[PDB]
C-alpha cells in the first residue's frame, strides 16, 4: 500500500472528511471503523477528534486499500494520515470509534486497529466507558 496527496476542503464528522485528491473534491469515508454520528453519544466528541487532527495537519495523506476505492454513495474509502499518524487508528485508540466494515481485500489495517480497540477497551475509553 502507498501514500498519496490531499488536501483538506472540509471536516466533515467522525469517520468522514472532504479532501481535494488529484485535484478534484472527494468525501473520504475512512476504512475499517465506525463512529457514533453527531446526534449519538460519543458523535460530537469523534466528529471535534477527526476535524482537530485533520484541521492541525501539516499533510494530509490518502492511502487506498487494495480493493474497492469508492463506495456505493460515491465516497472515496481509504486510510487518512495527518502529518504521518492515522486518523483511523487514533480514532479507535481513543474509543471514538469501533473497528467495524471489515470487507475481505480492503482489509490491510485490520488486525493494527484491532490492537488498538484492544488497549481502548482495555482503558474503558469514551464509547467503552
Ligand atoms: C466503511 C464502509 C462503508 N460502506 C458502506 C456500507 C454501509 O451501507 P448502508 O448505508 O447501506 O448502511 C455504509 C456505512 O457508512 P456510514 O457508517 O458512514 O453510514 O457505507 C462500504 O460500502 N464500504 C466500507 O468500507
Ligand atoms: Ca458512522
Amino acid at each position: 500500500l502507498h501514500k498519496e496527496p490531499a488536501t483538506l476542503i472540509k471536516a466533515i464528522d467522525g469517520d468522514t472528511v472532504k479532501l481535494m485528491y488529484k485535484g478534484q473534491p472527494m468525501t473520504f469515508r475512512l476504512l475499517l471503523v465506525d463512529t457514533p454520528e453527531f446526534n449519538e453519544k460519543y458523535g460530537p466528541e469523534a466528529s471535534a477528534f477527526t476535524k482537530k487532527m485533520v484541521e492541525n495537519a501539516k499533510k494530509i495523506e490518502v492511502e487506498f486499500d487494495k480493493g474497492q476505492r469508492t463506495d456505493k454513495y460515491g465516497r472515496g474509502l481509504a486510510y487518512i494520515y495527518a502529518d504521518g499518524k492515522m486518523v483511523n487508528e487514533a480514532l479507535v485508540r481513543q474509543g471514538l470509534a469501533k473497528v467495524a466494515y471489515v470487507y475481505k481485500g480492503n482489509n490491510t489495517h485490520e488486525q493494527l486497529l484491532r490492537k488498538a480497540e484492544a488497549q481502548s477497551k482495555k482503558e474503558k475509553l469514551n464509547i467503552w466507558s
